[PDB]
């Protein structure tokens, strides 16, 4: 539930 911007993440896409 992890979502940096709209769910951009490209990084994380999940929690990091």
């Amino acid at each position: 539930f992890f979502c940096v911007q709209g769910x951009a993440n490209r990084f994380x896409i999940n929690v990091c």
